[PDB]
């Protein structure tokens, strides 16, 4: 079922439970520094907390010299006794970007240790190092998906002791004939399959907001991810979970929480087109994700 939509603005959400509260994190407000943090007791009515990175980290300028003041598209998990917070440092439209990592033993305390650079991109790369997603393979070991535009969604294994990349960089979703207009991966292993969801974006309106949520599955984490029709996500495949409705436009930025909750943003046609946090239960019983 549909849990509801938030009061508070949130874009590119991730969410996690800590004690008697839920925390939802998102892209920082454009006019502020850092990452946006919301807290609630009911996952519906949220209060805005002090942001993460109200002070920027000094190393960011070494990789993204004219980074925008807000950081983007956080991702969080608790693993091996710590919270791991991946996030994006970038500037609007650019593929000169970096994904950073911070760690904590408590979200409510608001203390984060800088773990440094995860992966970066420059104009010389055919991908954009934003929109991280931490996932776990069938052996419980960590991997990172990321990407936005250019040749699309990438995947690397992570070293379980440093939480940074190891091995080769794999390609797992692309839209070669629609301008590379996809972003924001989320990836989970359920019932013997790897599932990849991505946001398909508008390619051609000069704004490139999210538009639909699309999915595919694969027996191996490195793909190919195939949609319900059998089409590979590397060739623009992806079955549409959600294309919005009368009130809620451009759903995207989706993240799978606890295996069976889907959070996402969508833009409120009844409230100035502001992106809000929408949450549904997720069912996998069909072989595929469903509301
Ligand atoms: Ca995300
Ligand atoms: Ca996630």
């Amino acid at each position: 079922a549909f849990w509801g939509a938030s009061n508070e603005l949130l874009h590119d959400p991730t969410m996690i439970k800590e004690g008697s509260s839920w925390y939802a994190l998102g892209t920082g407000l454009t006019e502020e520094r850092g990452l946006r943090v919301l807290k609630s007791s009911d996952a519906k009515n949220w209060t805005v907390q002090k942001s993460i990175f109200t002070t920027p980290l000094s190393w960011w300028s070494n990789y993204v010299p004219n980074y925008g003041q807000n950081q983007w598209a956080p991702d969080i998990q608790y693993y091996n006794g710590k919270y791991w917070l991946y996030y994006s440092v970038s500037s609007f439209g650019s593929n000169t970007s970096a994904i950073g990592l911070a760690s904590s033993t408590s979200i409510s305390s608001g203390g984060w240790k800088d773990e440094g650079l995860v992966i970066r991109s420059t104009s010389s790369n055919n991908y954009n190092a934003i929109d991280p997603e931490l996932t776990f393979d069938k052996d419980g070991n960590p991997w990172l998906a990321f990407g936005s535009f250019w040749s699309g969604i990438k995947l690397t294994k992570l070293d379980k002791s440093t939480m940074k990349p190891t091995g080769s960089l794999y390609s797992i979703a692309a839209r070669p004939n629609n301008g590379g207009a996809l972003e924001a991966p989320t990836l989970t292993y359920q019932n013997g399959y790897y599932y990849l969801m991505v946001s398909f974006d508008k390619c051609c309106d000069g704004v490139n907001s999210t538009y639909k949520i699309a999915y595919g599955r694969s027996k191996s984490i490195t793909g190919p991810y195939l949609d319900k029709s059998g089409k590979s996500m590397l060739e623009g495949g992806g079955t549409i979970l959600d294309s919005g409705n009368d009130q809620w436009k451009g759903p995207g930025g989706q993240d799978i929480v606890n295996g069976n909750i889907l959070v996402r943003h969508a833009y409120d046609a009844n409230d100035n087109g502001i992106p809000k946090l929408l949450i549904n239960d997720l069912n996998w019983s069909s072989g595929w994700p469903s509301y």
